[PDB]
This record gives C-alpha cells, structure tokens and sequence, in this order.
C-alpha cells in the first residue's frame, strides 16, 4: 500500500512513479497540485520524511518568488501554511509506504522505502542507469 504525491510535469516524479511500479505495485496517485494534504496530513509527512519544512520548498515557482519565501523570516508553520494555499511550493515527490515517507529527489531515494526489490534493471528517462539486472544499484 503506497501512495505517491504526484506531478506529471516532473521529471524526478515521473521517475519515482516508474521505479514504483518497476517494484510490482501499483500506487494510489495523489495530483498534490489539484487535491492537496490536509494541514494535519503534511505535518504528518514531513515528520515522517525526517527533513525540516523549509526543506520540502521548491524554489523557482511564482509564490515562492512573489512572497519572498527565499528570506528567512517565516516559522515553520507560516510556510506550511504557505504550501497549503500554494501546493506548487511543495517539492515532489512524496512518497508513503509502508516502510516510510520520503521525499524522493533524487528519484531513487524511493528504493529505501519499496518493500520488494525492483525486479529488473532501471534506467531513468535521460538514460542514468540506477540498478542493474541483478539488483545492483550503480
Ligand atoms: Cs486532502
Ligand atoms: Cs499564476
Ligand atoms: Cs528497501
């Protein structure tokens, strides 16, 4: 049982979403950006994930421009708040297994927390190859 916070927009994600799959299973897949966590939901993910919350910011979108969220002058909560009203602040993507939370940047972060092993080789879109036919990560 996995669920992945997904943007197909995204290279890492799309990534993520494959190494998943290449895994066995099929994730429940959230579009954060149309149907974002609840409040109590992120708070829950980012204290599984293990980082702080101005960690899971992605830079170079409009709201994190426009409101200046590159300064430090906000509390943890104002910028989760943030990405509450903003969901293309937050980074992507997340992925929750039974295992863990991670925020999977790079994509194969996501092998620490996938329960059975990739059953062949990956390679990611632009050709990096992750692990080999023998399980093998590169
Ligand atoms: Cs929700
Ligand atoms: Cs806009
Ligand atoms: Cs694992």
């Amino acid at each position: 049982n996995i669920t992945i916070y997904h943007n197909p927009a995204s290279g890492t994600s799309r990534n993520t979403l494959e190494m998943i799959r290449n895994s066995g299973t099929e994730p429940t897949i959230i579009l954060y950006l149309e149907n974002p966590p609840s409040r109590d939901e992120l708070v829950k993910l980012i204290a599984d994930m293990g980082i702080s919350v101005r960690a899971l910011l992605r830079k170079n979108v409009e709201p994190y421009e426009q409101l200046g969220l590159a300064e430090d002058k906000f509390t943890d909560d104002q910028l989760i708040d943030f990405m509450l009203q903003h969901p293309i602040l937050i980074n992507r993507p997340i992925v929750v297994t039974p295992l863990g939370t991670r925020l999977c940047r790079p994509s194969e972060v996501v092998l620490d927390i996938l329960q059975d092993a990739q059953k062949g080789a990956f390679t990611k879109e632009d050709g990096e190859k992750v692990v080999d036919e023998a399980g093998k990560r590169l």
